[PDB]
Protein backbone atom coordinates (compact mmCIF):
# COMPACT_ATOMS: atom_id res chain seq x y z
CA UNK A 1 0.00 0.00 0.00
CA UNK A 2 1.11 3.27 -1.19
CA UNK A 3 -0.52 6.49 -0.51
CA UNK A 4 -0.89 9.36 -3.48
CA UNK A 5 -1.36 12.66 -2.39
CA UNK A 6 -1.10 15.26 -5.22
CA UNK A 7 -2.65 18.47 -6.00
CA UNK A 8 -3.83 19.03 -10.00
CA UNK A 9 -3.98 22.57 -11.49
CA UNK A 10 -5.91 23.19 -14.10
CA UNK A 11 -3.85 26.07 -16.19
CA UNK A 12 -5.65 29.03 -17.65
CA UNK A 13 -1.83 30.79 -18.90
CA UNK A 14 0.54 30.63 -19.88
CA UNK A 15 0.82 27.57 -21.97
CA UNK A 16 2.92 24.11 -20.75
CA UNK A 17 5.58 25.00 -23.54
CA UNK A 18 5.53 28.52 -21.79
CA UNK A 19 5.93 27.23 -18.40
CA UNK A 20 8.40 24.20 -19.33
CA UNK A 21 11.12 27.28 -20.31
CA UNK A 22 10.58 29.08 -17.01
CA UNK A 23 10.87 25.80 -14.99
CA UNK A 24 13.97 24.65 -17.45
CA UNK A 25 16.44 26.59 -15.43
CA UNK A 26 15.85 24.59 -11.96
CA UNK A 27 13.58 21.98 -12.63
CA UNK A 28 15.63 19.06 -13.66
CA UNK A 29 13.71 17.14 -16.50
CA UNK A 30 13.15 13.22 -16.03
CA UNK A 31 11.05 11.80 -18.86
CA UNK A 32 7.97 12.18 -21.15
CA UNK A 33 5.18 9.43 -21.42
CA UNK A 34 2.25 9.18 -23.95
CA UNK A 35 -0.28 7.24 -21.83
CA UNK A 36 -3.65 5.55 -22.60
CA UNK A 37 -5.78 4.22 -19.69
CA UNK A 38 -8.27 2.38 -19.77
CA UNK A 39 -10.92 2.17 -16.84
CA UNK A 40 -12.93 -0.64 -15.58
CA UNK A 41 -15.99 -0.72 -13.41
CA UNK A 42 -17.50 -3.63 -11.43
CA UNK A 43 -21.45 -3.94 -12.35
CA UNK A 44 -22.20 -4.63 -8.59
CA UNK A 45 -19.59 -2.05 -6.96
CA UNK A 46 -20.03 0.80 -9.20
CA UNK A 47 -16.20 2.75 -8.46
CA UNK A 48 -18.13 6.10 -9.07
CA UNK A 49 -20.05 5.34 -5.70
CA UNK A 50 -17.19 3.76 -3.34
CA UNK A 51 -15.09 6.58 -5.04
CA UNK A 52 -12.59 3.73 -6.18
CA UNK A 53 -10.66 3.08 -9.98
CA UNK A 54 -9.27 -0.24 -11.35
CA UNK A 55 -7.24 1.10 -14.69
CA UNK A 56 -5.03 -0.66 -17.11
CA UNK A 57 -2.72 1.75 -18.21
CA UNK A 58 -0.21 1.97 -21.14
CA UNK A 59 2.78 4.60 -20.41
CA UNK A 60 5.80 4.45 -23.37
CA UNK A 61 4.74 0.93 -24.22
CA UNK A 62 5.22 -0.56 -20.05
CA UNK A 63 1.86 -1.87 -18.87
CA UNK A 64 0.24 -1.11 -15.35
CA UNK A 65 -2.75 -2.33 -13.58
CA UNK A 66 -3.80 -0.05 -10.83
CA UNK A 67 -6.04 0.10 -7.98
CA UNK A 68 -6.91 3.41 -6.43
CA UNK A 69 -8.83 3.32 -3.26
CA UNK A 70 -11.45 6.41 -2.09
CA UNK A 71 -10.07 10.15 -1.46
CA UNK A 72 -8.84 10.62 2.20
CA UNK A 73 -9.01 14.38 1.44
CA UNK A 74 -10.40 17.35 0.56
CA UNK A 75 -7.84 19.57 -0.29
CA UNK A 76 -5.54 17.23 -1.81
CA UNK A 77 -6.31 14.22 -4.08
CA UNK A 78 -5.09 11.49 -1.66
CA UNK A 79 -5.86 8.41 -2.03
CA UNK A 80 -4.63 4.32 -1.82
CA UNK A 81 -2.50 3.13 -4.65
CA UNK A 82 -1.55 -0.13 -5.50
CA UNK A 83 0.32 -1.02 -8.91
CA UNK A 84 1.74 -3.76 -10.76
CA UNK A 85 3.33 -4.10 -14.29
CA UNK A 86 1.93 -6.89 -16.45
CA UNK A 87 3.85 -8.54 -19.45
CA UNK A 88 0.65 -8.10 -21.91
CA UNK A 89 -2.11 -5.22 -22.14
CA UNK A 90 -4.40 -7.29 -24.18
CA UNK A 91 -4.57 -10.21 -21.98
CA UNK A 92 -4.63 -8.22 -19.08
CA UNK A 93 -7.79 -6.85 -20.44
CA UNK A 94 -8.88 -10.44 -21.46
CA UNK A 95 -8.69 -11.91 -18.05
CA UNK A 96 -11.06 -8.97 -16.41
CA UNK A 97 -13.56 -8.82 -19.31
CA UNK A 98 -13.46 -12.19 -18.29
CA UNK A 99 -13.95 -12.04 -15.12
CA UNK A 100 -16.89 -9.59 -15.58
CA UNK A 101 -15.18 -6.31 -15.58
CA UNK A 102 -16.56 -3.77 -18.20
CA UNK A 103 -14.26 -1.09 -19.84
CA UNK A 104 -15.99 1.85 -18.60
CA UNK A 105 -13.91 5.15 -20.28
CA UNK A 106 -10.54 5.30 -22.07
CA UNK A 107 -8.52 8.45 -21.23
CA UNK A 108 -4.74 10.01 -23.36
CA UNK A 109 -2.47 12.36 -22.46
CA UNK A 110 1.22 13.57 -22.66
CA UNK A 111 2.86 13.98 -19.36
CA UNK A 112 6.27 15.60 -19.10
CA UNK A 113 8.09 14.84 -15.58
CA UNK A 114 10.09 17.12 -13.79
CA UNK A 115 11.46 16.49 -10.30
CA UNK A 116 12.92 19.09 -7.20
CA UNK A 117 13.61 17.90 -3.92
CA UNK A 118 11.21 15.17 -3.10
CA UNK A 119 8.53 16.93 -5.67
CA UNK A 120 7.24 15.56 -8.98
CA UNK A 121 5.82 18.23 -11.36
CA UNK A 122 3.76 16.74 -14.17
CA UNK A 123 3.16 18.71 -16.97
CA UNK A 124 -0.21 17.32 -18.70
CA UNK A 125 -1.54 17.55 -21.85
CA UNK A 126 -5.04 15.89 -22.18
CA UNK A 127 -6.60 15.17 -25.23
CA UNK A 128 -9.98 16.93 -25.51
CA UNK A 129 -9.47 18.91 -22.14
CA UNK A 130 -6.57 20.87 -22.06
CA UNK A 131 -3.41 21.28 -20.02
CA UNK A 132 -3.04 20.74 -16.39
CA UNK A 133 -0.05 20.38 -14.24
CA UNK A 134 0.01 18.03 -10.97
CA UNK A 135 2.48 18.05 -8.05
CA UNK A 136 2.77 14.92 -5.81
CA UNK A 137 5.11 14.18 -2.93
CA UNK A 138 6.81 11.34 -1.53
CA UNK A 139 6.84 11.40 1.92
CA UNK A 140 4.82 15.13 2.43
CA UNK A 141 2.69 16.05 4.67
CA UNK A 142 -0.51 17.43 3.01
CA UNK A 143 0.67 21.30 4.42
CA UNK A 144 3.96 20.78 2.79
CA UNK A 145 2.49 19.92 -0.46
CA UNK A 146 0.03 22.86 -0.54
CA UNK A 147 2.57 25.12 0.01
CA UNK A 148 4.74 23.75 -2.02
CA UNK A 149 2.50 24.36 -4.72
CA UNK A 150 1.82 27.95 -3.31
CA UNK A 151 5.75 28.25 -3.94
CA UNK A 152 5.79 26.89 -7.85
CA UNK A 153 3.13 28.64 -9.09
CA UNK A 154 3.54 32.09 -7.67
CA UNK A 155 7.44 31.49 -8.73
CA UNK A 156 6.87 31.05 -12.81
CA UNK A 157 4.01 33.68 -12.52
CA UNK A 158 1.27 30.51 -13.28
CA UNK A 159 -2.80 31.26 -13.58
CA UNK A 160 -4.29 28.51 -12.47
CA UNK A 161 -7.11 26.58 -11.21
CA UNK A 162 -7.35 23.82 -8.42
CA UNK A 163 -9.78 20.81 -8.52
CA UNK A 164 -9.68 17.34 -7.25
CA UNK A 165 -11.94 16.19 -10.28
CA UNK A 166 -10.06 13.64 -11.99
CA UNK A 167 -9.64 13.49 -15.76
CA UNK A 168 -12.31 11.03 -16.24
CA UNK A 169 -14.61 12.87 -14.30
CA UNK A 170 -13.92 16.41 -16.16
CA UNK A 171 -13.55 14.11 -19.34
CA UNK A 172 -17.66 13.41 -18.94
CA UNK A 173 -18.62 16.87 -18.32
CA UNK A 174 -16.96 18.51 -21.12
CA UNK A 175 -18.97 15.96 -23.51
CA UNK A 176 -22.01 17.67 -22.57
CA UNK B 1 -6.86 -17.37 -25.83
CA UNK B 2 -4.62 -20.52 -25.87
CA UNK B 3 -6.47 -23.44 -25.65
CA UNK B 4 -5.00 -25.91 -22.89
CA UNK B 5 -5.74 -29.82 -23.54
CA UNK B 6 -4.16 -32.24 -21.39
CA UNK B 7 -4.23 -36.15 -19.93
CA UNK B 8 -3.49 -35.92 -16.31
CA UNK B 9 -2.56 -39.59 -14.56
CA UNK B 10 -2.38 -40.23 -11.31
CA UNK B 11 0.97 -42.89 -10.64
CA UNK B 12 0.00 -46.26 -9.08
CA UNK B 13 3.56 -47.59 -10.07
CA UNK B 14 6.05 -46.95 -9.71
CA UNK B 15 7.43 -44.00 -8.62
CA UNK B 16 8.31 -40.96 -10.16
CA UNK B 17 12.15 -41.54 -9.48
CA UNK B 18 11.79 -44.76 -11.29
CA UNK B 19 9.88 -43.21 -14.02
CA UNK B 20 12.74 -40.26 -14.44
CA UNK B 21 15.50 -42.88 -15.08
CA UNK B 22 12.92 -44.78 -17.85
CA UNK B 23 12.40 -41.52 -20.05
CA UNK B 24 16.05 -40.36 -19.26
CA UNK B 25 17.15 -42.19 -22.09
CA UNK B 26 14.93 -40.37 -24.93
CA UNK B 27 13.52 -37.83 -23.24
CA UNK B 28 15.12 -34.30 -23.11
CA UNK B 29 14.87 -32.82 -19.68
CA UNK B 30 13.55 -28.69 -19.57
CA UNK B 31 13.59 -27.14 -16.02
CA UNK B 32 12.25 -28.14 -12.61
CA UNK B 33 9.30 -25.97 -11.51
CA UNK B 34 8.76 -25.38 -7.63
CA UNK B 35 5.03 -24.00 -7.50
CA UNK B 36 2.88 -21.91 -5.20
CA UNK B 37 -0.60 -21.71 -6.68
CA UNK B 38 -3.21 -19.59 -5.03
CA UNK B 39 -7.32 -19.49 -6.32
CA UNK B 40 -9.64 -17.18 -5.89
CA UNK B 41 -13.10 -16.92 -6.20
CA UNK B 42 -15.78 -14.41 -7.02
CA UNK B 43 -18.29 -14.14 -4.57
CA UNK B 44 -21.02 -14.15 -6.88
CA UNK B 45 -19.93 -16.38 -9.59
CA UNK B 46 -18.76 -19.49 -7.54
CA UNK B 47 -16.21 -20.67 -10.27
CA UNK B 48 -16.92 -24.38 -9.43
CA UNK B 49 -20.68 -23.65 -10.32
CA UNK B 50 -19.46 -22.16 -13.40
CA UNK B 51 -15.81 -24.22 -13.90
CA UNK B 52 -13.30 -21.67 -13.89
CA UNK B 53 -10.79 -20.53 -12.17
CA UNK B 54 -8.87 -17.42 -11.27
CA UNK B 55 -4.75 -18.19 -10.16
CA UNK B 56 -1.93 -16.39 -9.10
CA UNK B 57 1.00 -18.66 -9.19
CA UNK B 58 4.43 -18.06 -8.06
CA UNK B 59 6.75 -20.57 -10.50
CA UNK B 60 10.62 -20.62 -9.63
CA UNK B 61 9.99 -16.75 -8.39
CA UNK B 62 8.19 -15.59 -11.47
CA UNK B 63 4.57 -14.56 -10.90
CA UNK B 64 1.83 -15.43 -13.33
CA UNK B 65 -1.71 -14.72 -13.22
CA UNK B 66 -4.15 -17.11 -14.95
CA UNK B 67 -7.78 -17.35 -16.06
CA UNK B 68 -9.58 -20.81 -17.16
CA UNK B 69 -12.56 -21.03 -19.01
CA UNK B 70 -14.50 -24.13 -18.59
CA UNK B 71 -13.62 -27.77 -19.82
CA UNK B 72 -14.97 -28.28 -22.76
CA UNK B 73 -14.21 -32.16 -22.99
CA UNK B 74 -14.20 -35.58 -21.11
CA UNK B 75 -11.34 -37.52 -21.77
CA UNK B 76 -9.18 -34.34 -21.22
CA UNK B 77 -8.88 -31.42 -19.22
CA UNK B 78 -9.56 -29.43 -22.47
CA UNK B 79 -10.25 -25.89 -20.98
CA UNK B 80 -9.76 -21.73 -22.33
CA UNK B 81 -6.59 -20.44 -20.86
CA UNK B 82 -4.90 -16.98 -20.67
CA UNK B 83 -1.88 -15.82 -18.49
CA UNK B 84 -0.12 -12.63 -18.03
CA UNK B 85 3.42 -12.26 -15.74
CA UNK B 86 3.14 -9.75 -13.01
CA UNK B 87 5.97 -7.56 -11.29
CA UNK B 88 4.68 -8.37 -7.37
CA UNK B 89 2.66 -11.59 -6.14
CA UNK B 90 1.94 -9.62 -3.03
CA UNK B 91 0.67 -6.56 -5.19
CA UNK B 92 -1.37 -8.57 -6.93
CA UNK B 93 -2.82 -10.81 -4.30
CA UNK B 94 -3.54 -6.95 -2.31
CA UNK B 95 -5.57 -5.51 -5.93
CA UNK B 96 -7.35 -9.01 -5.99
CA UNK B 97 -8.47 -8.75 -2.58
CA UNK B 98 -9.03 -5.10 -2.60
CA UNK B 99 -11.49 -5.72 -5.83
CA UNK B 100 -13.65 -8.18 -3.54
CA UNK B 101 -12.10 -11.67 -4.89
CA UNK B 102 -11.53 -14.19 -2.09
CA UNK B 103 -8.22 -17.08 -1.27
CA UNK B 104 -10.52 -19.90 -1.69
CA UNK B 105 -7.36 -22.45 -1.29
CA UNK B 106 -3.63 -23.06 -1.65
CA UNK B 107 -1.64 -25.77 -4.09
CA UNK B 108 1.88 -26.60 -4.23
CA UNK B 109 3.90 -28.97 -5.96
CA UNK B 110 7.47 -29.91 -7.32
CA UNK B 111 7.10 -30.27 -11.53
CA UNK B 112 9.56 -31.90 -13.71
CA UNK B 113 8.99 -31.04 -17.22
CA UNK B 114 10.29 -33.26 -20.05
CA UNK B 115 9.91 -32.53 -23.88
CA UNK B 116 8.98 -35.22 -26.96
CA UNK B 117 8.32 -33.92 -30.53
CA UNK B 118 5.87 -31.34 -29.52
CA UNK B 119 4.89 -33.03 -26.47
CA UNK B 120 5.15 -31.49 -22.73
CA UNK B 121 5.86 -34.45 -20.11
CA UNK B 122 5.39 -32.94 -16.66
CA UNK B 123 6.47 -35.14 -13.37
CA UNK B 124 4.43 -33.58 -10.52
CA UNK B 125 4.50 -34.31 -6.71
CA UNK B 126 1.80 -33.00 -4.84
CA UNK B 127 2.13 -31.83 -1.57
CA UNK B 128 -0.17 -34.26 0.96
CA UNK B 129 -1.41 -36.18 -2.41
CA UNK B 130 1.14 -38.22 -4.51
CA UNK B 131 2.69 -38.57 -7.66
CA UNK B 132 1.12 -37.77 -10.91
CA UNK B 133 1.79 -37.27 -14.50
CA UNK B 134 0.76 -34.59 -16.78
CA UNK B 135 1.05 -34.71 -21.02
CA UNK B 136 0.51 -31.27 -22.63
CA UNK B 137 0.23 -31.12 -26.50
CA UNK B 138 0.85 -28.10 -28.34
CA UNK B 139 -1.63 -27.82 -31.43
CA UNK B 140 -2.61 -31.32 -31.48
CA UNK B 141 -6.00 -33.13 -31.49
CA UNK B 142 -7.72 -35.05 -28.63
CA UNK B 143 -7.04 -38.12 -30.61
CA UNK B 144 -3.22 -37.25 -30.89
CA UNK B 145 -2.92 -36.83 -27.34
CA UNK B 146 -4.89 -39.89 -25.95
CA UNK B 147 -2.86 -42.05 -28.35
CA UNK B 148 0.55 -40.61 -27.42
CA UNK B 149 -0.36 -41.11 -23.45
CA UNK B 150 -1.33 -44.65 -23.95
CA UNK B 151 2.43 -45.03 -25.92
CA UNK B 152 4.12 -43.27 -23.21
CA UNK B 153 2.43 -45.61 -20.44
CA UNK B 154 3.49 -49.06 -22.22
CA UNK B 155 6.63 -48.00 -23.38
CA UNK B 156 8.06 -46.96 -19.80
CA UNK B 157 5.69 -49.97 -18.10
CA UNK B 158 3.41 -47.35 -15.77
CA UNK B 159 0.80 -48.28 -14.20
CA UNK B 160 -1.53 -45.20 -14.12
CA UNK B 161 -4.92 -44.50 -13.12
CA UNK B 162 -6.89 -41.35 -15.70
CA UNK B 163 -8.72 -38.26 -14.25
CA UNK B 164 -9.94 -34.78 -15.02
CA UNK B 165 -10.20 -33.88 -11.91
CA UNK B 166 -8.06 -31.13 -11.03
CA UNK B 167 -5.13 -30.86 -7.92
CA UNK B 168 -7.66 -28.73 -5.91
CA UNK B 169 -10.34 -31.25 -5.63
CA UNK B 170 -8.78 -34.05 -5.29
CA UNK B 171 -7.34 -32.18 -2.24
CA UNK B 172 -10.84 -31.15 -0.85
CA UNK B 173 -11.71 -34.89 -1.14
CA UNK B 174 -8.34 -36.28 0.43
CA UNK B 175 -9.44 -33.92 3.71
CA UNK B 176 -12.36 -35.93 4.20
N1 LIG C 1 -16.05 5.55 -13.79
C1 LIG C 1 -14.96 5.57 -13.04
N2 LIG C 1 -14.39 4.41 -12.68
C2 LIG C 1 -13.28 4.46 -11.93
N3 LIG C 1 -12.59 5.51 -11.52
C3 LIG C 1 -13.16 6.64 -11.93
C4 LIG C 1 -14.31 6.75 -12.67
N4 LIG C 1 -14.61 8.07 -12.90
C5 LIG C 1 -13.63 8.72 -12.32
N5 LIG C 1 -12.74 7.93 -11.72
C6 LIG C 1 -11.55 8.44 -11.08
O1 LIG C 1 -10.49 8.51 -11.99
C7 LIG C 1 -9.43 9.07 -11.19
C8 LIG C 1 -8.12 9.27 -11.91
O2 LIG C 1 -7.23 10.12 -11.14
P1 LIG C 1 -6.34 11.16 -11.97
O3 LIG C 1 -7.18 12.10 -12.68
O4 LIG C 1 -5.26 11.73 -11.14
O5 LIG C 1 -5.68 10.29 -13.08
P2 LIG C 1 -4.20 10.44 -13.58
O6 LIG C 1 -3.69 11.72 -13.14
O7 LIG C 1 -4.16 10.05 -14.94
O8 LIG C 1 -3.49 9.35 -12.70
P3 LIG C 1 -2.06 9.33 -12.18
O9 LIG C 1 -2.00 10.57 -11.55
O10 LIG C 1 -2.00 8.26 -11.30
O11 LIG C 1 -1.22 9.19 -13.26
C9 LIG C 1 -9.42 8.16 -9.98
O12 LIG C 1 -8.66 9.17 -9.33
C10 LIG C 1 -10.91 7.71 -9.92
O13 LIG C 1 -11.91 8.09 -9.02
N1 LIG D 1 -12.58 -23.54 -5.97
C1 LIG D 1 -12.06 -23.50 -7.19
N2 LIG D 1 -11.85 -22.31 -7.77
C2 LIG D 1 -11.32 -22.29 -8.99
N3 LIG D 1 -10.87 -23.29 -9.74
C3 LIG D 1 -11.04 -24.46 -9.11
C4 LIG D 1 -11.62 -24.63 -7.87
N4 LIG D 1 -11.64 -25.97 -7.55
C5 LIG D 1 -11.07 -26.55 -8.57
N5 LIG D 1 -10.70 -25.71 -9.54
C6 LIG D 1 -9.99 -26.14 -10.72
O1 LIG D 1 -8.61 -26.11 -10.52
C7 LIG D 1 -8.10 -26.60 -11.77
C8 LIG D 1 -6.59 -26.69 -11.86
O2 LIG D 1 -6.19 -27.48 -13.00
P1 LIG D 1 -4.92 -28.43 -12.80
O3 LIG D 1 -5.17 -29.42 -11.77
O4 LIG D 1 -4.40 -28.93 -14.09
O5 LIG D 1 -3.84 -27.48 -12.19
P2 LIG D 1 -2.31 -27.51 -12.56
O6 LIG D 1 -2.01 -28.76 -13.22
O7 LIG D 1 -1.59 -27.08 -11.41
O8 LIG D 1 -2.27 -26.38 -13.65
P3 LIG D 1 -1.34 -26.27 -14.85
O9 LIG D 1 -1.52 -27.52 -15.45
O10 LIG D 1 -1.84 -25.22 -15.60
O11 LIG D 1 -0.07 -26.04 -14.38
C9 LIG D 1 -8.81 -25.73 -12.78
O12 LIG D 1 -8.43 -26.69 -13.76
C10 LIG D 1 -10.13 -25.39 -12.03
O13 LIG D 1 -11.42 -25.87 -12.27
CA1 LIG E 1 -0.36 10.87 -9.52
CA1 LIG F 1 -3.27 12.40 -11.13
CA1 LIG G 1 -1.20 -27.73 -18.04
CA1 LIG H 1 -2.67 -29.45 -15.17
Amino acid sequence: SYIEREIKLRVISPSLEEIEERIRNNYTFINEEHQIDIYYNNPIRDFRKSDEALRLRNTNGKVILTYKGPKQSKETKTREEIEVEVSDLHKMDLILRKLGFIRSFQVEKIRKNYKYADFIISLDSIKELGEFIEIEGINKTEKELISFVDEFVKKHQIQYEKTIKSYLELLVEHAK
